[PDB]
């Protein structure tokens, strides 16, 4: 949700959507093997349009319509991830799921259990999947006052399933992950809006996976690649 994973070299995620590398090649040095992607950095990321060359965008949605840099900061904040239920009734949101859906690449991502004052973390990731499609919506900006274009994303949420119900026991939020054979649907721009809703649900639980890590992770630098080793044992 707030703490991504993303172990592959930009080349190889390209390969993986058979999509041009030529964008994410030229950023390579801050897209290559990012372990551990923090949303609160509102970093750059290797995103999968309906174009051809894999993109380039930020984390933290920013909606075209926003009129002042200033709020532009704060609403970011509030947009890294989109509630899937409401996300065709929300202004921020409303047109992006219709016009520009997009996939946000993974290798697996972050959540913390929580019993008592302690926090457990966990890794969580698809089974026989090294990079899995989590739904997402960008948008445009052009900031006014500045004359600059921007172009961000969010990542769209579900319910639970048994797996993540358990690890996320205080949000009971989860990303909208998509099975391998809706990627290409997903990004078809005369899906309806129940076909669009339809795609978006708990991911089979038995397809998926986790374990503790250490709590340490986050002090190391995004590519190190021990952020995703087991609890010291």
């Amino acid at each position: 949700c707030f703490h991504n994973s993303m172990s592959a070299k930009a080349i190889k995620v390209a390969a993986r959507y058979g999509r041009q590398s030529d964008v994410v090649e030229i950023y390579q040095s801050i897209l290559d093997e990012q372990y551990h992607v923090n949303a609160f950095t509102f970093p750059r990321y290797p995103i999968i349009t309906s174009s051809d060359e894999v993109q380039v965008f930020n984390w933290g949605l920013i909606p075209f319509w926003v009129r002042s840099e200033e709020d532009a900061t704060e609403i970011r904040k509030m947009t890294l991830n989109a509630r899937a239920d409401t996300i065709f009734e929300k202004p921020s949101f409303r047109e992006p799921i219709m016009k520009k859906r997009c996939i946000v690449p993974s290798t697996g991502y972050f959540e913390w259990r929580h019993e008592g004052a302690n926090k457990i973390p966990y890794y969580i990731y698809v089974k026989d999947e090294p990079i899995f499609s989590m739904a997402g919506i960008y948008d445009r900006w052009l900031d006014k006052d500045t004359g600059e274009e921007h172009e961000t994303f969010s990542i769209i949420t579900t319910d639970t399933n048994s797996l993540t119900d358990y690890i996320d026991n205080t949000k009971h939020r989860m990303p909208a992950i998509l099975t391998q054979e809706e990627e290409e649907k997903w990004l078809n721009p005369s899906l309806s809006k129940a076909e669009i809703a339809s795609l978006l649900k708990p991911f089979d639980t038995e397809k998926m996976d986790a374990y503790v890590i250490r709590n340490d992770f986050l002090k190391k630098s995004p590519n190190d690649p021990t952020i995703v080793q087991r609890a010291l044992e």
